[PDB]
């Protein structure tokens, strides 16, 4: 079960960075229009493996989609191949804040102070960097309340075809009312991207979010390794550090 989220990290953590990875070939010419066909080849390979409590994932997708995602997205234009992916992380965060005044305390003296010191070890090199870090706290806000209203169901509505499922078509719907080569990063992308959140729900499903939400945010770890081996960064020495830090919270939170 713990694997399954931090399978969900790396994965989120490798996509995130081919994601720099098609800004970086064009430097942000198309800011919107990537999040909108962005879903919309989503559908299409998260139906390639299929070969009422909907308003509980309707009210947290659009929380965390039209607000969420394609901030990560188009709101963080070149800020940093990961330096969104650090200040986004202290989601979990936001996430125990109200996971744990919605009827669910299940938390210890090294659960959540894994997570404390993992933003602690992240917000020290915060600062060593306007609107990228907006959206990057506002990116924190707002998966932060996805999971617990995504944990809010989460019976008799399978990780698959109505957690990831309802909450895919509900901001590739919103983006419809909210308005070669490339194609082929973007379903990559995409490939990345859909095996990472609904292992990020698989992980929800069994595991509370006080630990899937913890082990997840190992998405700050390899968002740095693949962005430093496939991209490279300049990976100060407070790279290191802050690399330490999160992956030192994440054995105290694991155990
Ligand atoms: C994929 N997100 C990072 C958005 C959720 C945590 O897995």
């Amino acid at each position: 079960g713990v694997p399954f989220g931090l399978l969900s990290g790396i994965f989120w953590g490798l996509g995130l960075t081919v994601s720099a990875y098609i800004f970086s070939i064009f430097t942000d010419l198309s800011p919107f229009v990537v999040a909108a066909t962005h879903d919309f080849l989503s559908i299409f390979i998260l139906l390639a493996f299929l070969l009422i409590r909907n308003v509980s994932v309707i009210i947290g997708a659009l929380l965390a989609g039209p607000i969420g995602m394609q901030a990560n997205l188009y709101a963080v234009k070149y800020i940093g191949s990961s330096l969104a992916s650090s200040v986004s992380a202290i989601y979990p965060a936001i996430s125990v804040l109200l996971a744990f005044f919605f009827l669910k305390h299940k938390i210890s003296k090294n659960t959540v102070f894994g997570i404390v010191l993992i933003i602690g070890g992240i917000i020290a090199q915060t600062y060593k960097v306007y609107i990228g870090i907006l959206c990057a706290l506002v990116c924190a806000i707002a998966w932060g309340s996805e999971s617990v209203l995504s944990s809010f169901a989460m019976e008799s509505e399978l990780s698959e075809i109505e957690a990831l499922l309802i909450r895919q078509v509900t901001s590739f719907l919103s983006y419809l009312v909210i308005v070669g080569q490339l194609l082929g990063l973007m379903i990559v992308f995409a490939a990345f991207d859909m095996i990472s959140y609904l292992a990020y729900y698989i992980a929800i499903n069994r595991l509370q979010p006080a630990k899937a939400t913890g082990l997840n945010v190992s998405y700050v770890v390899w968002t740095v390794l693949f962005a430093v081996v496939f991209l490279g960064a300049p990976l100060d020495m407070l790279t290191i550090m802050t690399s330490l830090v999160v992956i030192a919270g994440v054995y105290i939170i694991i155990k």
